[PDB]
């Protein structure tokens, strides 16, 4: 159905807490477009706030079309779930780095822009399109929230007792005890997505759970159990600096990032690989 009365509604792609992605298109100019139905706009905030930054999707469109709440922006690539799999579940060390340093660049937008993202997974991060194909670009879908007073710049203050935000996976540990959400932990979870590239998974993940209680139960205990060291055991001392410096950071701490990524550039050049810009899956 043709809504905001220039774009064509299409095949739905994706179902998801947050509303329905569709495929569709502008009947004007023809550019294929990724459109979102909520049941009859705090997204729309950050967007338009995030507008202009590097691998940040642009916003086409937002409103109300009848019963539902839309919003419309650039078609974008795979996710790296996607390419996770296309590749075995089994990144190259390299690529991994590769992504590492785009990644940590991003959140760092989010940052600086009084925004924390919530939900730092494979799932979120689509790689762009034509000459955009090599660029990671971050998606949210309602997570995103302030951290930070835009004018003020007084950061949110810290509090208890909340409820899982976020997937249970890449969850930081304070995240799972039920702590307000700050910056560290979407560096954190960012931790976790880069030790689920080296393994092809989590020691956590698949935990046999009668219920989804018991479920984020025993992952947030199996989570608490494994060691740093042990998780990243067999795999270069970045990613356990990395995974410690994060779990390091004060509530209200202004992370590194030129130290995190920097740590990661450390590591390419002493591992001795080529700077030819190329991802696993573009190769053979
Ligand atoms: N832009 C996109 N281009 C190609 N594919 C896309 C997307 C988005 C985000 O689309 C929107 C549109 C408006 C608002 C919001 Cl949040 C998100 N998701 N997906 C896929 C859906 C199925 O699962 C994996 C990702």
């Amino acid at each position: 159905l043709r809504v905001g009365n220039k774009y064509r509604l299409g095949r739905k792609i994706g179902s998801g807490s947050f509303g329905d992605i569709y495929l569709g298109a502008n009947i004007a100019s023809g550019e294929e477009v990724a459109i979102k139905l909520e049941c009859v706009h705090i997204e729309s905030k950050f967007y338009k706030m995030m507008q202009g930054g590097v691998g940040i999707p642009s916003i086409k469109w937002c409103g109300a079309e009848g019963d539902y709440n839309v919003m419309v922006m650039e078609l974008l690539g795979p996710s790296l779930e996607d390419l996770f799999n296309f590749c075995s579940r089994k990144f190259s060390l390299k690529t991994v780095l590769l992504l590492a340093d785009q990644m940590i660049s991003r959140i760092e937008y989010i940052h600086s822009k009084n925004f924390i993202h919530r939900d730092v997974k494979p799932d979120n991060f689509l790689m762009g399109l034509g000459k955009k194909g090599n660029l990671v670009y971050i998606i949210d879908f309602g997570l995103a929230k302030k951290y930070r007073d835009a004018r003020t710049h007084q950061h949110i203050p810290y509090r208890e007792n909340k409820n899982l935000t976020g997937t249970a996976r890449y969850a930081s540990i304070n995240t799972h005890l039920g702590i307000e959400q700050s910056r560290r932990d979407d560096l954190e979870s960012l931790g976790y997505v880069l030790m689920y590239f080296n393994l092809g998974s989590l020691p956590w993940q698949g935990l046999k759970a009668a219920t989804k209680r018991q479920k984020y139960e025993r992952i947030s205990e199996k989570k608490m159990s494994t060691p740093i060291e042990v998780l990243c055991k067999g795999y270069p001392s970045e990613f356990s600096t990395y995974l410690n410096f994060c779990r390091s950071l004060r509530f209200d701490d202004k992370p590194d990032y030129s130290y995190l990524r920097q740590l990661f550039r450390n590591l390419f050049h002493r591992q001795g690989f080529s700077y030819d810009y190329v991802f696993d899956w573009n190769m053979l």
